[PDB]
């Protein structure tokens, strides 16, 4: 039950807007409903609408150059303008067949001349938490997991950042954990299997970072070209809306937002655990920071690895 | 030391500005600067012009927010006019805030962030191809931290230079392409590397010659300024003509040097150095990442000593 609904992929975070693109003709087959109000001026917004017709000439250029790439080719996000408004987005692109899907995500205006500067600057404190990491002395991992929620907690500013392992039933521990001081620990308790069902587990071998800005918003539905007779697979968006019962699951801890990074060992390939980061606020960080923190996940599962043996 | 620290040419790749740390206003420029960034009330460009007349607005509240710091290079400017974009890269001497421009193609600045982030990952691989080196042997160390280098910048060849305690240098590792002649294993007098240019690897930690051959240009300054405006600092100095000279014989038309620097007991053991047979130019993302990737590299080769 739950496969179908998280692939289809239906209903998006209101802090975006999706496109959908024919790689053959380069026109919209699928756009979210806000998408109309956040790309344009409300020279409309539909199935069938041409890029160049919404974004300046060298915004819609660099998208249309993207779908003459492999999908490990593609270099994300894309800075684009709006050609009405002047209004900038980043565009994160991915590949299903052929079909282009794209998350818009909006950027300050004065943030726009420290793109460059911001991108080197979270992924250099990345790098300076991999060679933390590396300096640790083996034999425990405890100290490793501790450092690692240390170092998230630094780079990330949410209020708990806890990593959490599954055991071989499936079900999970908290086994480290750093907080904000007014906040209840929950470092050392055990959670059932089914509060993470397999579906779930399975997307996050290939969704490696999961960010939810407000469990609270009121979810936005896709539209799609009427003239497919399959359903398009969006679950690969950045703005996938969570399922209701999740929704309720967060709001029940008092985790408004959420950030988890996928720990994969021998990326035998296996789902050791999750880094969960909660906010008792509405959060949202941008792609370039949980860029930087996809590949902090990755060192960190190297170490989990060699520990293991 | 006073024709590398006052000596007043730039590199003609890119530009630059000097400000007034109070007035925000010109005290300096390049000679190609008002062409470079206007085009060609007064000459568009000259000492006292105010930014505001230079650039887009955001582009200039980015700059007055610099002027109070710290700093994130580089920032993305707009010329005004033209909608032209550069790369300003931005550091503080004592009376002044001096502004390297660097060209960036306007086509290509909606993937400045994406070229960025993909610069840094390169580099944060080759950190973790370096730490999981099993210690102990530095050809290993030093092999493996040229072909990083050369995987990731492109140039010609690329060696380890290691200072000798008499100062003179040896070229302990190498990688080039296909056909050129090795160097590996050559000693160099002390002399072919001055002291003077040593201690400014000591600060300057990224060095890059895009073009031994290009016509140098000067930066005038006001000549009533109460101080002398150093380079030392800019990424566009211009190199000695000794060197320029130096470069010649030896068929490196371009170069990428990289400090490094141990107990960073500060002592310069070595430089990774890259040549080009052609002009080559890479832009500072890049060259940003070479810096961390080459502290790095800088922490194994003291662990080895020890
Ligand atoms: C509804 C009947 C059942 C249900 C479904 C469900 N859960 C998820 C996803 C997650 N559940 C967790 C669980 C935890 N979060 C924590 O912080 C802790 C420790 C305090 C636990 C145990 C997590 C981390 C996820 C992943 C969430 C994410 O991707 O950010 C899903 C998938 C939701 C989606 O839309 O992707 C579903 C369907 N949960 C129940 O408890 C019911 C039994
Ligand atoms: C002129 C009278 C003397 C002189 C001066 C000089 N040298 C430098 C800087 C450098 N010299 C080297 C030397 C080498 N490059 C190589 O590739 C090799 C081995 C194959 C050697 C030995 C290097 C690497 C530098 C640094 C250059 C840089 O910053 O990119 C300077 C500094 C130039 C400047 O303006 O910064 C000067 C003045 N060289 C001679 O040979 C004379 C004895």
């Amino acid at each position: 039950a739950y496969l179908h609904h998280m692939q289809k992929g239906k209903m998006i975070q209101p802090f975006g807007c999706l496109l959908a693109l024919d790689e053959k003709t380069c026109k919209v087959i699928a756009y979210s409903e806000n998408a109309p109000e956040m790309l344009t001026m409300v020279p409309a917004l539909g199935i069938g609408t041409d890029i160049k017709t919404l974004f300046t000439a060298p915004s819609a250029s660099a998208l249309q150059k993207a779908l003459g790439f492999a999908e490990v080719l593609l270099l994300n996000p894309v800075l684009i303008h709006c050609k009405t408004s002047g209004k900038p987005f980043y565009a994160i692109i991915h590949r299903v067949t052929g079909s282009m899907i794209i998350d818009f995500e909006p950027v300050k205006p004065y943030e726009v001349p420290m793109t460059a500067a911001g991108a080197l600057q979270s992924y250099k404190l990345a790098a300076k938490a991999i060679t933390r990491l590396q300096s640790l002395p083996s034999g425990s991992m405890e100290r490793l997991c501790d450092t690692m929620v240390q170092e998230v907690f630094e780079l990330t500013g949410y209020d708990r950042v806890m990593a959490y392992k599954f055991h071989e039933d499936d079900h999970g521990e908290v086994i480290a954990e750093i907080t904000k001081p007014g906040l209840e620990p929950y470092l050392g308790l055990h959670y059932p299997a089914t509060d993470i069902p397999q579906a779930s587990r399975f997307l996050f071998m290939k969704n490696k970072v999961r960010m939810i800005v407000d469990c609270h918003a009121k979810h936005v539905r896709v539209l799609q070209d009427e003239k497919l007779p399959f359903d398009l697979t969006l679950c690969g968006s950045t703005l996938r809306a969570p399922h209701s019962c999740h929704a309720q699951y967060m709001a029940n801890m008092d985790s408004i937002a959420s950030l988890v990074m996928a720990v994969v060992v021998n990326d035998r390939k296996r789902l050791w655990g999750l880094v969960v980061c909660h906010n008792t606020t509405p959060r949202f960080v941008p792609f370039p920071l949980r860029y930087a923190c996809e590949f902090l996940a990755q060192v960190f599962a190297i170490h989990v690895n060699k520990e293991i043996e």
